[PDB]
């Protein structure tokens, strides 16, 4: 058998794998930052890993254009020359292969972030619709804010148990919500308080509003904020440049319509057109425009 | 009888109903957030509800285009197939029908916010003039800031009387203005202090300036700010994209004029035109431009 | 005698009166806000008032276009029908006519701000050059920041001596710089400290950065900040829209040059042009472009 | 001998001198602000000064266009009439010529900042590639942030040892990180803490996010922030206007492609083209576009 790459099955499968790549982009950075020391999430994480291996089999059994190539040997060799390496490294189950704690293993499972490359390949499918690229651009913004929230928590959590003298952002969070840290590192804020504060601070940093309660005090926190001010300004020159451009592209029929209507209105004023003729001019423009766009 | 939809009466009535929809958009969210436990506002609220019912009768008696249809049966059936459902639900007097406190009834009167749909329909009338769409866009910005101020006060007021341990924004407001809360929830800021601080914080959040005195500390306050940072950035890519585009559209005659004037100026420099001819060139451009735009 | 409106004298006089209007726009709001209870400023203020009266005489003796009109009666009648009223009210010496303190008289001298209308008239002269409209736009931004700094100090100074209980921005300034207010309103910050802090806060508010040390606490201070967030966002959609557009207009020769150069570069790549011909193509474009712009 | 200005040697040498100008732009302001009272930096600083003198010799031995001029006398005279003065003053070793402390001498070595003019000349080379002008624009932004960080530290360090009464930004930094100043000016933050805080504050000021921990309190600090709010807004109207324009220029093939594809898609919808013809239309557009761009 062989799947045609343009078929309605392969279209639905590629949009299903977009949602599983978004699951990887959320829960892999989160587990590596917040959770390092069956459940519904533990079985879902296995189901998703199985579907990312099934997608390797579909890539051995899909046609390609280089009109179409359909021979299984020329398909398999094209994948082995192309993306099979990255798609395989994104699937190696290192948790079953290494023993050196669950911290090393859970950090090594960040190799799953190579699944973002499956979305970077298939942009010919995903970018075709204006409403789909608006969904992509807002998910890219919300995922950059989330990955930075995981890095910001790693910077806090790698300094809170140190000889910090109560300066870093996690001690200040403990004081600000009335959940202070004891000297042994016991007590303190919950994982919900620490995650919600980290995500709040990185949306605050990226959108460039500082409400004054979370702020960087250690040199590592300040160097992280210098980097997020560089990222946030390149990202606003790119993402929110493109988001407004796609909104203005969706609005483009109406933007042209107002422009041509005002040219007709000024022509009507300049020639001082009488009402029995004027109605025929402006009703003709409405008929012609609604007919042809 | 039957109203022509293009008549000067129906034009004035549609602009009158825009101002009554703005009254609904201000005073319905405000009453549901700040006031839940005759006066000039109580009689005005009844007068406005009566005029929104009269508008249902005008919709049973207005022509429509599908050239015009004027038969009262084809008018009435078109409205029953179309918007009559939403226009009726926006007019059901639930305060006269339900008994379960004045809190439930006052919250249920938020069904009046369906009147915003009357403005979403009639955009063919309201968007025709550049100065009118500037008035709409600044009212949309000021109303989003006000609706968010009502949600932010609901988030504060649903946590201030809880076992909060004096963390949320209303306790901090009480301390900052020297009107502290007693343990029983007595004393505290006035409704003017709480409304002005809520509206100040949501214009602060939407325009992305944090002056440092109001800030989100509870997880619900931080999740609200994460949402207002997403809303504010999509809204600036849309509203303030469009506001500058309409200002640049109003300026477009002058923007073209400077561009053509500088082309003529560079042509005059490049050919080194003598003054007796140069004056005739640049005065001709001024005459021709002021004649034709 | 009669001045030709296009003469090199009238050109120099109109640019001199722009600088005297900027003096009025700075020192009239400043004196009315900060100074209300000879010196170099007192004699300069008289010299400037004399030159704004001389400009009324020049307006009785200047030609106008309605080709030119040069008859002194048709000049004088055109000015009496036009701007003479506003130009006269901008020159009435109320300090010599009224007695009711120096506070009323100094506030009434704000009638001099009508001199801003002389700049609003003569925009045909002042907007002709791209570098001059950049100077205007940055002076409009710096003057809006200064007028708002005078309003913000009036809001502070009308509440500091009240039964405020040490909440408003001037008490907090006194504490922050170690110059606290005594209970009698004695001590406190200097006029330099109060002006520099007011101007700092309004550039902070207009550019939407809040560094956290100055913040609005009273309802009047918060309502002022709600207004400056509305002004600042309309102003950025207008002034900094136009400033970037004028910078991009000054850059337009280079922006076209890169665009045409890259079209020629892609044509050269697509046809795979040999070097002996390629040099002639790209050197011709450099010669033709530097010849014609 | 004589170097051809277009040769692959002179191309590599001009890109090497760009990296040595960036070294000067970083380490000269840093040494003059932070370090004023062999090592790897002391020998690198001598090596760089030698290479900037070798570049004067290359300028005496390079052809120029005024087709090319290659005569060594006409080359040398063109350089003596042109840039030789500034290139020589950028190389005078004042440290070997003056004795009046190492503070005066180290401040006088800021004459090396004239090397930025070598980059301002050669923009015909450096601006040719879109990825190179993105590297320039982000280095200009990061260097403006660094030069302002050196000025901000000079403003702090010229007031910290004064009769300040613990108001200025360096005393507040000492308190915020638990490294307070003793009355003699001993103790306090390290040069890493002071530099990282100064650079953090100027990226914070330029990108218009104030996180609330560093803020200007003295009049000199507030006047510096008024200036950085003026610089940052002109710079965002220029640098981040241009950075988005170059990103949109790099994207321009794809932006045209989506626009033409949607015109073809709307033509196909409007004429209701049957599938056997539709495939030939849209595959032809893909073939023609991938052939010609």
């Amino acid at each position: 058998w062989t799947i045609l790459h343009y078929s309605p099955f392969k279209a639905v499968w590629d949009w299903l794998i977009l949602l599983l790549v978004i699951y990887t982009a959320v829960f892999t950075p989160y587990s590596a930052a917040f959770l390092l020391k069956c459940q519904p999430l533990a079985v879902v994480d296995l189901i998703v890993d199985i579907m990312f291996i099934v997608d390797i089999l579909i890539n051995f059994r899909t046609t390609y254009v280089n009109e179409v190539v359909s021979h299984p040997g020329r398909i398999a060799v094209h994948y082995f020359k192309g993306w099979f390496l990255i798609d395989m490294v994104a699937a190696i189950p290192f948790d079953l292969l290494i023993f050196g704690s669950e911290e090393l293993i859970g950090l090594l499972k960040t190799a799953r972030l190579l699944r973002l490359v499956r979305v970077a390949r298939k942009l010919d499918r995903y970018s075709e619709y204006g409403a789909a690229v608006l969904f992509l651009l807002m998910c890219t913004f919300a995922l950059i804010a989330h990955w930075l929230a995981c890095i910001w928590y790693a910077i806090g959590n790698m300094e809170q148990p140190h000889m910090d003298s109560r300066i870093g952002w996690l001690h200040n969070l403990g004081d600000q919500i009335g959940k202070p840290y004891n000297s042994s590192g016991l007590g303190g804020p919950s994982i919900k308080d620490k995650y919600v504060t980290a995500l709040y601070f990185t949306f605050s940093s990226l959108t460039s509003v500082g409400f004054g309660n979370v702020s960087p005090n250690t040199n590592s926190e300040k160097i992280f904020s210098i980097c997020v001010m560089l990222i946030g300004s390149l990202m606003y020159a790119s993402i929110f440049g493109n988001v407004s451009a796609i909104i203005q592209r969706l609005y483009s029929g109406t933007a042209r319509y107002h422009t041509q209507m005002l040219r007709v209105r000024e022509f009507i004023r300049f020639h001082q057109i009488p009402n029995p003729l004027r109605q025929r001019l402006e009703e003709y423009f409405q008929h012609a425009w609604s007919y042809t766009n």
